[PDB]
């Protein structure tokens, strides 16, 4: 489908723990229902997605939607896509703590690796076995962070901040002078993936808060070169995979700014999802829709994964993204 929406509801955190806070979402097939704490006697309210993802609990459960599960749903039939040909994108919604993060890039231990290592390590298998000699590949990388319609590299320390956004009169939009770089090995991505994510976290950046405040873009360029035995000619295929993380949804002790940038970004979003979904579009109101444009378009595929928080404290925030990742469909 042109826009697939999946929403995933995690363990309580500690502030939640701290609030001795109480769980208020239900899941049950596609369909999630929502608590309001105040109204305990009413039937809860239900939303039905393409997927709905109980992970309140552990691995440990039988009934615990794993890393790999959300992967092998959505992540696994974007690359199929990809390698069809045709752009992806892949969006991480919600508010801040829900589980954006957790999901795109997720951790090491116990592999607890998100989206973006599977669907790099999956990436490289495929890839590298192939057993066709008039097939050869190439696959560039770029990571980098969108705060306040400005552009930060994340895998360049040097360079800093600043980037802009500009849109080439033919082929384009595009970030003036953001790295872009070949990798030929899972190991080298994954090394890019660490060093990029190291510097989503470093302490100056608690300034600003950008890791919950910036949206981070993670774009994978994709060219499948196929040669001809007779006339000895490549034809080229290319697919742009963008995986993002989107700034905190309730930030939409906000600067003005940040928050109406935010509010601007994710509200345009929304807007050009409903518009794909619709037709199976305003896409300069906003850097990161603008930037992923060519991503967002009648060709590609886009998929949406709403975090969701199960405490009874955030009920209001929790039934906005309920109703946001509603509305993308
Ligand atoms: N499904 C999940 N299972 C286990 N831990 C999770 C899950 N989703 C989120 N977390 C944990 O919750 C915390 C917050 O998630 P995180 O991704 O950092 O939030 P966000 O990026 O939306 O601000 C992290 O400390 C993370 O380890
Ligand atoms: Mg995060």
């Amino acid at each position: 489908a042109s826009v697939k929406v999946a929403v995933r509801v995690r363990p309580f955190n500690s502030r939640e723990m701290s609030r001795d806070s109480k769980c208020i979402i239900q899941m049950s097939g596609s369909t999630t229902t929502i608590v309001n704490p105040k109204q305990p006697k009413e039937t809860p309210k239900s939303f039905s997605f393409d997927y709905s993802y109980w992970s309140h609990t552990s691995p440990e459960d039988i009934n615990y939607a794993s890393q790999k599960q959300v992967y092998r749903d959505i992540g696994e039939e974007m690359l199929q896509h990809a390698f069809e040909g045709y752009n992806v994108c892949i969006f991480a919604y919600g508010q801040t703590g829900a589980g954006k993060s957790y999901t795109m890039m997720g951790k090491q231990e116990k592999d607890q690796q998100g989206i973006i290592p599977q669907l790099c390590e999956d990436l490289f298998s495929r890839i590298n076995d192939t057993t066709n000699d008039n097939m050869s590949y190439s696959v560039e990388v770029s990571y980098m962070e969108i705060y306040c319609e400005r552009v930060r590299d994340l895998l360049n320390p040097k360079n800093k901040g600043n980037l802009r956004v500009r849109e080439h009169p033919l082929l384009g939009p595009y970030v003036e002078d953001l790295s872009k770089l070949a990798v030929t090995s899972y190991n080298d991505i994954q090394d890019l993936m660490d060093s990029g994510n190291k510097p989503r976290t470093v302490a100056a950046t608690n300034m600003n808060e950008t890791s919950s405040r910036s949206h981070a873009v993670f774009n994978i360029i994709f060219t499948q070169k196929r040669h001809d035995a007779e006339t000895n000619i490549t034809t080229e295929k290319v697919s742009k995979i963008s995986l993002v993380d989107l700034a905190g949804s309730e930030r939409a002790g906000t600067r003005l700014k940040e928050g109406a940038n935010i509010n601007k970004s994710l509200t345009t979003l929304g807007k050009v999802i409903s518009a794909l979904a619709e037709m199976d579009i305003p896409y300069r109101d906003s850097v990161l829709t603008w930037l992923l444009r060519e991503n967002l378009g009648g060709n590609s595929r886009t998929a949406m994964v709403a975090a969701l928080s199960p405490a009874d404290i955030n009920y209001d925030e929790t039934l906005s993204t309920l109703r946001y990742a509603d509305r993308a469909k």
